[PDB]
């Protein structure tokens, strides 16, 4: 598969918005995560974000936090996630971006994620003190360090972020952005456009949005990619069984692929 940056560039030259599913590795088990990764690919996922469970995933929404807890109770570890990727990556046509909080990786060299076929890395709580050391190490291993920005980061720092980021710029929020009459809040349109104004990099938007009309609107407001997380993790990991999870995940993902096209 291609780097994340190349995959994104190509969609943007074509006027197309990337479909970026997010699932948590190990929920409900790693054999099911493998099969999910292959199904997501076959439904036309452009990039897949894959979460490594940790004991405090405080930047994630509650659906994803509950999935992370389930993945830690299935005894899932960084090493077991890398072993699975090493088998599954050669079969996927699209790149994987690993998401992990900083403490589990603070002790790694990133040599073993590269070897396992990971292309990108997202460290949501990356320390300001460590961000350059990790960028350098990711570079030295041929991995792209994808950075978050949020509506809380002032404009001048947001610009420094966009410059340092690789693969795409990832715009997220810990705050919900849809209202009680089930509309996307209009301030989201400005939030995406503030970041597009300062960079030529692909801006991918992870705001917790799952309905096909809503996903279409985030695209139409200029996102280059839409990360669909909570709703994918629900379909897969809140089902009656792994088999039903996968059937539900495929139907949902086809519908999101259709919406975004």
């Amino acid at each position: 598969s291609r780097p994340v940056s190349d995959t994104m560039a190509a969609l943007m030259a074509k006027g197309k918005t990337a479909f970026i599913p997010y699932i948590t590795a190990g929920d409900p088990d790693l054999a099911t995560t493998a099969e999910a990764l292959r199904l997501l690919d076959g439904c036309g996922a452009d990039v897949i974000e894959l979460g490594v469970p940790c004991s405090d995933p405080y930047i994630d929404g509650p659906i994803i936090q509950a999935s992370v807890a389930r993945a830690l109770a299935s005894g899932t570890t960084m090493d077991a996630v890398l072993e699975m990727l090493r088998e599954v990556t050669p079969e996927l046509s699209c790149p994987v971006v690993l998401l992990s909080y900083y403490k589990p990786i603070m002790f790694r060299s990133l040599a073993k994620m590269k070897e396992a076929g990971v292309h990108g890395l997202i460290v949501p709580d990356l320390p300001y003190v460590a961000a350059h050391s990790l960028w350098s190490e990711a570079k030295n291993n041929n991995l792209e360090l994808v950075l978050l920005t949020t509506p809380a980061i002032p404009e001048d720092r947001m610009k420094e972020i966009t410059k340092a980021s690789e693969g795409f710029v990832y715009l997220v929020s810990v705050n919900g952005v849809t209202g009680p009459r089930a509309n996307v809040n209009p301030r989201v349109e400005s939030l995406i456009q503030e970041v597009k104004k300062v960079t030529n990099k692909p801006v991918a938007v992870g705001f917790g949005i799952s309905k096909p009309e809503h996903v279409k609107q985030i695209a139409q407001w200029g996102a280059d990619g839409v990360i669909i997380g909570s709703a994918m993790v629900r379909q897969l990991g809140e089902a009656a069984s792994p088999k039903q999870g996968l059937r539900r995940l495929e139907e949902y993902a086809r519908g999101m692929k259709n919406a975004l096209g």
